[PDB]
Parts: structure tokens; C-alpha cells; sequence
């Protein structure tokens, strides 16, 4: 089997969370234990290479050789809080893990067989076709979600398996079942390493090695059955009916003292034996397209499975379209035509911009999962980015524009030509994409959403002021005019105006015989446009669209760089 | 001491969470134990009268007499999740509790002495002058927050003290310290009643009575020390090094069975003895002004202590004011004057309306605390409502209007008279108050905020469309025009227009010699107003303000009725 032998570890983050730690984790159900403040999860990550190598200051050595570069890929790790996708079926999650982790050369049949074997081992065949739990509804119980995570890691038939708090939040019976399962797995020769919180003695009866850590020091390392003898030799005695694990924790808590216990251990025989043994010992798979395909499939399944956001979006869009069609129904080429036309176009543009502050949740929600799967070697960050965009951002931002136009354009009696119709659709879509892209660039690489939302709203108000309606941009001062070139709504609104007002007459019965509209009348659309600053040449419309495209590219690239320079360790 | 003797309890919510429960809770450290699904907190609330009496179907009797009407006031209850105010100092929270609970007749000196005694008993004198923990920063540790809650309840020197999960989320040492404190309190003759989750044997060694509940049935009731003997007599045996509490939970879990255990208990000697004993036994302070003063003081201290919301509000308001002053600087009486003036007024109005969707959090956040203190008899709901409004809603909604006007009115070159200036200020304030009041009426009596926020935004968009700028209300159809009378921004915007445009000329160099402005020019403000539907008489402005006031009153009354008919039990 595998023999993971740490030695003289010291990790500096210059607070030193772990001071001096040596041991050997032979095959079996090895364990790590101690108070919450003690560096147990930290040590676990150190052994699994999930922590920045800079602070590390010791020699980790497996089976007599230094850790291979591909270690994380050939050794599983199970996070504390399950990251499985509730909106998917158990077998679907295992299938995703199998498809990306296992080699491409293998056939789909072999991978399906392996998945069946794993489900059989973990006893999940009952729920192999059930939802894993949206947490709005729970297709499976907590224990089965945990077993599913363990299965995802087990797909590649790992030799070394790390776990963090495998029994936390579970009921006593569920925890016992999980740990008995781990004991069965270890009997096969698989080295299991894990951390726990105040285990029961039925659980503690099953261990093969113990590692007790407090304030970053090694109180004990050796066979669990003999830990009680060691402490009793130290003088501390355990009354019956008291769980020995709690007894160790009491001894640590003093119910300073901790350094005294460390000194005792260094004087111990176990330490000498372990040190002698240590000195004796010292003596991507897949292509880009495949990753993109699979992550996009998973994202779309989640998108469908969670109907709240999508369905609410479509319904609100339709209702707004119908209401606006009723209110602005039958626009007239009279004194009030200009007001209503500009108003509706402004409203549509702002609705597209302000309805995209819900894109912050795209990457904020799935930060932990992305980090875990990137470290574990599932996929690159490029494939995650493009697949997630192509599955979530593209369709649900393209739809509202189509709904709005199809509903309003004919109820409102806007221009009857088709070239104008599709320009309206394209312009609204580009506004939505650019706004959502900006939201991504602002929200990417963040775990808190509120700050991002506030920032987006503030930015959008300051953009809205510089839209043509409220301010008459020709009037703004020169030292402030240049900010108008940073506004998405300005480009969209200007394009829509240039599409609609051109070739419209708003002075009925002028008769042009006196030929005097007083020069204060705004009797034509061209005149209104030039008075608002717009350009009547065909270049104006297309330059607005061009600017929107450039903003899209800029913001998406920023988001990618923010993900690629995120702290993943 | 006190002797709380329940008997033949049965509670129906017609799922019957509690089936049949009898016992006697003599003075000391009585306890309630069992699985999470078991009705332990439910039984606790039943005994403390925190549950609707309708479902209850048994006789609760204290010291031989039925529960007095003023029981909740003379018996403390400690909620699971601490409700203390982080933004206050420990002694301040205890002072608030002392001021409202203790009688008015007492002097302040006596109440201060009592507070000092309580702090001395609980050993909080060290942190008597420290912040209780915003959870952005923690002035005190979790154990001290818990001790503070217990002190708030202890102020009135209660005879009967109920607790719920006093050790959940605490560390082992902290939990032991808390329970040892409770043991010290009980040694003085105070009946303590509480519920716990998987206690340690060091804790379990301290009890005086035990009540084991599973699936709403009484597995055991008697001395804790003898529970192990009872179960061993039943046949189930406990291996050493196993916590007896976990042993009982295992027996319940089967590691149906539960009904079998209930049958055993009914056959037991303890049940017969308890039944015989039971049959033998059966054989506002303060004035309104005081409550208002104290709750308002606490609310203002919290408002100051948490600077995020307030300071961000002021800063954003100032920045917007300066930006708008720069952009619209020097309004001119030319063709573009009308556009810019209407735009800025519309923007200010909408900013006041849309910045008030942050008032939903006023009562949403503090629902649990309000319910707890109302049941416990601290204050009426009227005083809470008025004090909370008078402390939070009034000043922070009045300030932005003043900032906006003082900043913009002179940079923009609006009307130079003062009567107009103060009308602008008053109108903006009333808009803010009415909008916040509507948000309260929508959010009061809710624990989820997101739905309220979405509703508020939707309402405000539909209000905005019917503002005069985008739609030319004179044009809307008759069967839809009547909705314009439900819009706050319409009233505010109309009032501002009527204040500004009156007596303004927007056609420079007309010379009035030809006297022909083409009738399409809008050469005067009065003409613009009449074309938009407004009335030039003085009544229009004041009727808009009147409507806003009526909306304020309506919505506030609705909020009060929603709080007064909330489910507090
Ligand atoms: C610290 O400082 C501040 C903090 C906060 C606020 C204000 C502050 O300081 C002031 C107010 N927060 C409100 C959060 C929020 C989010 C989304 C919306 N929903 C739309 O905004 C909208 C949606 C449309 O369709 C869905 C639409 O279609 C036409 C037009 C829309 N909005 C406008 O037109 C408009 C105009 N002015 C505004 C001024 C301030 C805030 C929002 C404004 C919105 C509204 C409010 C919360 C925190
Ligand atoms: N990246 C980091 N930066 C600063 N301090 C850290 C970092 N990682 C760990 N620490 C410190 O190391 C100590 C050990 O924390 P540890 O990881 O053991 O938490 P834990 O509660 O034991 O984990 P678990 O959630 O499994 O119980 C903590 O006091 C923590 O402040
Ligand atoms: N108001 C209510 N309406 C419907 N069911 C209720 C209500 N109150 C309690 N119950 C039911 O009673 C059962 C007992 O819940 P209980 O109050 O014991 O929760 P608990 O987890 O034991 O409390 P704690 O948070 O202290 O652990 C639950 O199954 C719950 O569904
Ligand atoms: C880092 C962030 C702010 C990106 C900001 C990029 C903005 C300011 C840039 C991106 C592309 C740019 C546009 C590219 C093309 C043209 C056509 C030209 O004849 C007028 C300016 C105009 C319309 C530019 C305005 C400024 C612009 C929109
Ligand atoms: C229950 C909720 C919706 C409260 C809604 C109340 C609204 C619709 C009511 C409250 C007071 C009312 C106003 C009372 C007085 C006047 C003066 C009158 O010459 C024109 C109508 C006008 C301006 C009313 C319009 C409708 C109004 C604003």
C-alpha cells in the first residue's frame, strides 16, 4: 500500500499555525484529531498539496519517494461542505467526474461499468436515478449526498484518500454508517486519512492511527488503542462512561499546559520509534473541446432544473412588454410623438441594463466548486469560463430582447420596415451582453454578492444620467462631456433613436406655405436628432454597436484574468 | 421553591407533535433530552406559555396552583440564537432590560445596583463596558454573549428560568463553564429547565432530573442518575467509555421501537410514583412614553454604531448632488431649458423613491427580537412602531433631500426665490417618507427580504411610467388614466414642475412683434404645464402634497395592523 511519511513539518502563513509535526500514515483508517483551533484541516491540506508550498518547510514523502507532480490527480480529497450539484441526478454527477477525470482513450462503456461498480460499493444503486437535492426539495438524504462526494473521488480508484470532517451535521447513525463504509474501503488496502470533531467511542474503536493536534503542536502520534495507555502513563486518568476522545480534549483544554504535553510526547517511546522509521525511509488528460462540452452540459442541466430565475425573467419580460404596448399603443406623429417615442426607447434600454445585475451570481455562487475542481485537475479555467458563458449568459440574455421587440414593435406602431426591426433586436441584445459582461468583470473572484450589486447599481445610475434623454448632452461642459463615452445606455439609446426618428414628421398640417415653423418647433426627426447631438450618417448607428462590442470584449477578458489570477490553494 | 407539574399533556398543531407527557420539575437543574425531531423545544415553550393555548390539552400547574396570567413576566426564557444587540455595550443591554422590565416606581440607583449584582454573579464585570459584538468585530466571546442573555432574563430575579439549547455552537470548555454557572444558580433554590443536544458526561453528571422525548413520547422521566439503571433493567447495557447520553439516543434510534420504550416506561415504577405525586398535587408595568423613550434610545445607538448604511447613504447623496450640479450647471432659458429642467427634477424624484427600498430591512431584520420582547412583556407594539420610526426612518430619509437641494439649487440656477427653495425641500422629503412608508407596509411581518425588494422595484417602475415625463398623461386612454393617481413620483414631479416652470420664458429674442410663435413652440412655462395636464392654480402644488400625506398615513397604519396581527406565539 501507500505510506505517506511527513517529517519535521513547519508551515508559516509570520504566524506559524503548525510548529513541528512528524509521523507516518500507514495503510488503514488513519485519523487526525484535536480542537477546532488546532491545525488539523491545515495539516490535511498540506499533505494533499492543497496549500501554498511557500510556507511549507518540511519533507513530505510517499512510499519512499517525493510527491509526484500529478499527485492531486491520483489522490482524492473530500471537502467538508458537499459541492455536488443538487439539480442533477447522482449518476449524472458521477458521470461528469468519470468523463473528465478518467482518460479520454477509454470507451464510454468502460466508464459506465466503473460508475456502476462504485455505486454498488457505496450502496447508492437505490438513488442512482434520483435528484441529489436542490435543498428546496431533497431527492436523497444527507448521508447519500456525502457518499456521492466520496464516489466522485473514488471513480479514479485512488490509492490515497483524504477527507475533511466526514461526520459533521450528520446524525449519529448516518455518521456510524459512513465510517463503517470507510473501514470497509480501508480493509481493501486503501490508505484513508481524515479529520473529525468529537467522535463517539463506537467510531473511535475503529481507528488504526491517531494524530492529536492542539495550537499547532503534536500531542500524540501512534496507534489509537495505545493513546489511552500513553496518557494514563502521563498521569491523567479517564473515568469510565467517558468517551476517551473527550478525555483527550479535556486534557488539552486543561480541564502553558499544551507545551508540557508536547514535551512529554517528544520524550515518549512512540516518537523515538517513529523518528527512527522516518530516518530509515529517508535513507491535462482531456482536450479543450471535451471539457467545454461537459461543463456546458452540466450548466444547462442546472439552468433547466432551477426554474425560478429563468421563468421569472421570461414572465416579467412578457408582462412588461404587454403593459408598455398598451400604454404607448398607437404612437402618433403629433406634438406628443417625440416624448413617447424617446421615453419607451429609454425604458427598454434601462430595463436591459438594470436587469443584468443578476449576473453577479453566475460565478459568485460556484466559487468553491470551481476552485475544488480546478485544483483536482478536472478542467482548465478557459473551458470553465467559455462553457459557463455559452450555457447561462448567452440564451437568457438574448431572449428578453426578442420578446420585447416582437411584442411592442407592432402594438406601438414604430417604423414598419424590417431592417429597423432587426436593428432594434440586435442593439438590445448587445446592450444586455455588454452590461452582463461588466457585471461579470466586477463580480468575478468574489464570495460576497452585496457589494457587487451596490456597485453595479451605482454605475448604472451614473450611466443613465448621461443618456440623451435627461441631460441634452450638447449642453454639458467640455471638462465633463468625455464621461458620456463610458455609458452603455447612451450607445443603445442613440442607436434606437437614429433607427426610428429618421424620416418622421411631427408637425401635422404645417402646409409649408408660410414655410415658417418658428425654428422652435422640432417639426422633423432629423432636427430633433441634430439638436440632441446625434449624427444622421449611417456611421452613427454602427459606431454605437462597435463600441458596445469592444466593451464586451474588454470586460470578458478582465473577468478571465481575474479568475486565472485567483487564489486557488 | 417552585414545583412545575405538567400532567397528561397533548398538543395538536392535526399532527400531534406531543402525545402524552406527565412529570414534575422540582427545584434544581432539571433537563430535557432527545433527538432533534423530538418535541423538546416544543415542550419547553408549552411550559413557558410561548405556544398557542389552542392546541394544548393538559393541566400545567405550578406550586399547586394554575399558571398565573402574569407568568411570562415573572419567568425568564433564553432563546437559542442570542438576540442581544451587538452595537451596544453589555451594561447597556442589561440597563435596557432593567428599565423596561423592573417597575417604574423604583429609582435608577436601585436598578443600577441590581445590574451590578447580576454582572457580579455571571462574572461579566470584566466586559461590562465592552461592545457585545457586531459580528463584524467581536468585543466579547460567545460565552459572554450567552451569559449576557441569561443576565437580561435574571434581572427581575426570576424563580423559574427556562433555557433552549444553552450549549450549541459553544466550545466544550465554554459549555462546561455555562452549565457550571447554571448549577451554581440552581444551588440557590432557582428551578432551571433546559434542553440540550448530545451532552458530555461531565455535563450529564450534574443533572437532577431527566426527561427523554422521542417522536413526541415520554421514554423516561426521573432522576438522571437512575436512568442508566432503568435502561439496564430494560436489558440494554452500556459499554464503558461510552457517554450515557449517547447510549440513550442509540437505544431510541434502534442502534416500532419507540412505542415499545414508551410502554416500558408506563409499566415502570418511576411513572407510578410521579403519577401519584401529580394526583396528590391536583388534590404593562411602564407607561407608554417610557417605553418609547427607551426603545428609541436603543435604536439610535444601533444606528450610530453601524455606520455602513448611514454613511454610504450620505456619501452617495453628496456625490450625486455634485455630479448633477456639474452636468446641469447653468440652466439656460433657451430651447434646451425645458428638457434639462424636467430631466433633473425627474431624476431627483426617482432617486428619492428608489433609494427607499432599503427600508424593508427596518422590521425584517429584527423580527425575532421584537417577538421575543413582546411576549416577555417589555413593551407594546405601538411604542415599538413609533420609536423605531422616530429613530430610524425620520432623520435618514429627511437628510438626503436637504443635501440634494442645498447642493444643486444654486449650481443649477433654478428659481432664486426662497419660497420655491423650501417647497422643493418639503416636497422631496414627503416623497421619501411616502415611499419608505409603502416599503414598510409591504415588508412588515416578513422574515424574507428578497420578495419584498422585487415587489418594491416592480411597483416603482410602474409608478415611474405614469410620471409626466415619459408618457404625456393627457394622451393616455380614459380606461387607464385613473392609475396615474396611485403614483408617488407623479405628485412630487408635478409639484416641482409647478414650482419651477411658472413665470419662465424659453423663446429668446421672440420680440412678440409678429406675435406668432407658430403655436408649436412652447415659448412659456405655463404653456408647457397646461400641455402636460398640470393646473396653474396654487391648489395643484398643495393637492399633490396632500395626497402624499394621505398615502403616508394609510401605509403606516397598514404596517401597524400587520405587526399587531402577527403570529406571536
Ligand atoms: C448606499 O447608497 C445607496 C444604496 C442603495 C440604494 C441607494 C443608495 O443611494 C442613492 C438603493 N438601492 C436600491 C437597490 C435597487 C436595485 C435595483 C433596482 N431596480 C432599478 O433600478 C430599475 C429596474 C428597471 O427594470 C427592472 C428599470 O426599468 C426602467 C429602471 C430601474 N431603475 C431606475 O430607473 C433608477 C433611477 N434612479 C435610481 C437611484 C438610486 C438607486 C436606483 C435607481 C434606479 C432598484 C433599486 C439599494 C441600496
Ligand atoms: N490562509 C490562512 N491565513 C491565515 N490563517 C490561517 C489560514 N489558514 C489557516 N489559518 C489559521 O490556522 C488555524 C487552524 O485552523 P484550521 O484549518 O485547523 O481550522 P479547523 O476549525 O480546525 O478546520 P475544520 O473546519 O476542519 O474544523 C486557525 O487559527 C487559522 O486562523
Ligand atoms: N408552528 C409549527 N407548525 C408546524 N409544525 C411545528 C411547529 N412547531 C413545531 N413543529 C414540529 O414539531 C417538531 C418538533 O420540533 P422542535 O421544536 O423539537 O425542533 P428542535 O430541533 O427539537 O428544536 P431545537 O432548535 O431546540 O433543536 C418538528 O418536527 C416540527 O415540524
Ligand atoms: C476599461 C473600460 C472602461 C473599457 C472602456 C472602453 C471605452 C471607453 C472605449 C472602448 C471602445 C471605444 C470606442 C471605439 C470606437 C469608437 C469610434 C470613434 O469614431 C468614436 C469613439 C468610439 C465610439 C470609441 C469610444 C470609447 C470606447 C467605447
Ligand atoms: C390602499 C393604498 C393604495 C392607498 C392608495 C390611496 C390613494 C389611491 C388615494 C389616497 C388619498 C387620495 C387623494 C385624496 C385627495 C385628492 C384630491 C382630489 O381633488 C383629486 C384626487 C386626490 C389627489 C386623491 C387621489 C387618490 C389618493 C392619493
Amino acid at each position: 500500500g501507500a505510506v505517506l511519511s511527513f517529517h519535521n513539518i513547519c508551515y508559516r502563513v509570520e504566524k506559524e499555525i503548525l510548529s513541528n509535526i512528524n509521523g507516518i500514515m500507514k495503510p488503514g483508517l488513519n485519523a487526525i484529531l484535536g480542537p477546532t483551533g488546532g491545525g488539523k484541516s491545515s495539516l490535511l491540506d498540506v499533505l494533499a498539496a492543497r496549500k501554498d508550498p511557500s510556507g511549507l518547510s518540511g519533507d513530505v514523502l510517499i512510499n519512499g519517494a517525493p510527491r509526484p507532480a500529478n499527485f492531486k490527480c491520483n489522490s482524492g480529497y473530500v471537502v467538508q461542505d458537499d459541492v455536488v450539484m443538487g439539480t442533477l441526478t447522482v449518476r449524472e454527477n458521477l458521470q461528469f467526474s468519470a468523463a473528465l477525470r478518467l482518460a479520454t482513450t477509454m470507451t464510454n462503456h468502460e466508464k459506465n461499468e466503473r460508475i456502476n461498480r462504485v455505486i454498488q460499493e457505496l450502496g447508492l444503486d437505490k438513488v442512482a436515478d434520483s435528484k441529489v437535492g436542490t435543498q428546496f426539495i431533497r431527492g436523497v438524504s444527507g448521508g447519500e449526498r456525502k457518499r456521492t462526494s466520496i464516489g466522485m473521488e473514488l471513480i479514479t480508484d485512488p490509492s490515497i484518500l483524504f477527507l475533511d470532517e466526514p461526520t459533521t451535521g450528520l446524525d449519529s447513525s448516518t455518521a456510524n454508517a459512513v465510517l463503517l463504509l470507510l473501514k470497509r474501503m480501508s480493509k481493501q488496502g486503501r490508505t484513508i486519512i481524515f479529520s473529525i470533531h468529537q467522535p463517539r467511542y463506537s467510531i473511535f474503536k475503529l481507528f488504526d492511527s491517531l494524530t492529536l493536534l492542539a495550537s499547532g503542536r503534536l500531542m500524540f502520534h501512534g496507534p489509537a488503542q495505545e493513546a489511552l495507555g500513553y496518557f494514563e502513563s502521563a498521569g491523567y486518568h479517564c473515568e469510565a462512561y467517558n468517551n476517551p476522545a473527550d478525555f483527550f480534549l479535556d486534557i488539552i483544554n486543561g480541564d502553558p499546559l499544551i507545551e508540557k504535553l508536547a514535551e512529554i510526547y517528544v520524550n515518549s517511546s512512540f516518537y523515538k520509534e517513529t523518528k527512527a522509521e522516518l530516518h530509515q525511509l529517508s535513507g491535462y488528460t482531456t482536450s479543450f473541446c471535451h471539457q467545454l462540452r461537459w461543463v456546458s452540459k452540466r450548466s444547462f442541466k442546472n439552468l433547466l432544473g432551477n426554474p425560478q430565475a429563468s421563468i421569472a425573467q421570461i414572465i416579467v419580460t412578457v408582462v412588461l412588454g404587454l403593459v408598455i404596448g398598451a400604454i404607448y399603443f398607437g404612437l402618433k406623429n403629433d406634438s406628443t410623438g417625440i416624448q413617447n417615442r424617446a421615453g419607451v426607447l429609454f425604458f427598454l434600454t434601462t430595463n436591459q441594463c438594470f436587469s443584468s445585475v443578476s449576473a453577479v451570481e453566475l460565478f459568485v455562487v460556484e466559487k468553491k466548486l470551481f476552485i475544488h475542481e480546478y485544483i483536482s485537475g478536472y478542467y482548465r479555467v478557459s473551458s470553465y469560463f467559455l462553457g459557463k458563458l455559452l450555457s447561462d449568459l448567452l440564451p437568457m440574455r438574448m431572449l428578453p430582447s426578442i420578446i420585447f421587440t416582437c411584442i411592442v414593435y407592432f402594438m406601438l406602431g414604430l417604423k414598419p420596415k424590417a431592417d429597423a426591426f432587426f436593428v432594434m433586436m440586435f442593439t438590445l441584445m448587445m446592450v444586455a451582453y455588454s452590461a452582463s459582461s461588466m457585471a461579470l468583470a466586477i463580480a468575478a473572484g468574489q464570495s460576497v454578492v452585496s457589494v457587487a450589486t451596490l456597485l453595479m447599481t451605482i454605475c448604472f445610475v451614473f450611466m443613465m444620467i448621461f443618456s440623451g434623454l435627461l441631460v441634452n448632452l450638447t449642453t454639458i461642459a467640455s471638462w465633463l462631456s468625455w464621461l458620456q463615452y463610458f455609458s452603455i445606455p447612451r450607445y443603445g439609446f442613440t442607436a434606437l433613436q437614429h433607427n426610428e426618428f429618421l424620416g418622421q414628421n411631427f408637425c401635422p398640417g404645417l402646409n409649408a406655405t408660410g414655410n415658417n415653423p418658428c425654428n422652435y418647433a422640432t417639426c422633423t426627426g432629423e432636427e430633433y436628432l441634430v439638436k440632441q447631438g446625434i449624427d444622421l450618417s449611417p456611421w452613427g448607428l454602427w459606431k454605437n454597436h462597435v463600441a458596445l462590442a469592444c466593451m464586451i470584449v474588454i470586460f470578458l477578458t478582465i473577468a478571465y484574468l481575474k479568475l486565472l489570477f485567483l487564489k486557488k490553494y
